[PDB]
């Protein structure tokens, strides 16, 4: 869906950047500082889902470019086992917000940050 | 969900360019330039359906800033009514997509461009 290969770079930040929002937004609520409402958890999770699935088409073949490093396509199938573990966290994640149970958000919610890590510490300068 | 009005900003921006993208891919389908496959269309839909809701909350109060003309917040109801107007749109072409007809799709897509146009009209420099 890209004319050239720098709408890909702005596609993908772009993004990672509302995933951020979305995740982040959620720290003060697993921290307990702010209010639990699981019925918002709900909502934001499946807008963060929809929002998770969206970076890797725009690393696929033939987006080399921006400032990422270059295993991401030197080492394509690599990249898409980190993608595949972060998806799956995604999934535990739905699973605990539509549960609406503090602790259960709590564990997915470390469980998808530590994946968001794991392919920045690989492929993110 | 923003720490500074800043991040409101590159929030927003996000999310116009992530519309754009998946907006603006339907293009040469809509022209009958590439084929049309009824559920492609509709999960592509889905997504801009996702999207569509997210930047306004961020041109909320206390969102003040970027290159944005002012009058979002000085004329915020009006604002509003912009964004009404393309939220309804958006669930036309929903509702387009889901009923699998090339002929709905090219009206309904035009109707939410022209939607996009008009509020960038007002308050895009
Ligand atoms: C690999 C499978 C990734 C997973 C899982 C996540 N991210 Fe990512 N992210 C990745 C790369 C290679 C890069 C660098 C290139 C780029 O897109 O910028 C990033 C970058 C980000 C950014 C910065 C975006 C920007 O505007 O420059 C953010 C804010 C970001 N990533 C957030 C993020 C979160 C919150 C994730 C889990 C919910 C996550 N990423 C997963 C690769 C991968
Ligand atoms: C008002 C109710 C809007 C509607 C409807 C749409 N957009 Fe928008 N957009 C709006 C403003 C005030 C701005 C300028 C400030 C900013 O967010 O940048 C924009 C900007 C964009 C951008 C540029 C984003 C960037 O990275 O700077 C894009 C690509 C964009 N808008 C796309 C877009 C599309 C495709 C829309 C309909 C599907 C659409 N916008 C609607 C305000 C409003
Ligand atoms: O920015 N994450 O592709
Ligand atoms: O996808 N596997 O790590
Ligand atoms: O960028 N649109 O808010
Ligand atoms: O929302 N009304 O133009």
């Amino acid at each position: 869906q890209f004319a050239k290969p720098e709408d890909a770079v702005k596609y993908r930040q772009s993004a990672g950047t509302l995933m951020a929002s979305h995740f982040g937004r959620m720290t003060p609520v697993v921290k307990g500082q702010a209010p639990y409402d699981a019925a918002q958890i709900k909502a934001n999770v499946e807008v963060l889902k929809t929002l998770s699935a969206l970076p890797w088409a725009a690393f696929g073949p033939g987006t080399e470019g921006g400032d990422a490093r270059p295993e991401i396509w030197s080492d394509a199938a690599s990249f898409k086992q980190k993608q595949q573990a972060f998806q799956d966290n995604i999934v535990k994640l739905s699973a605990a917000a539509d549960a609406g149970d503090l602790d259960k958000l709590r564990a997915a919610f470390g469980d998808v940050g530590a994946s968001c890590k794991a392919c920045h510490d690989a492929y993110r300068k």
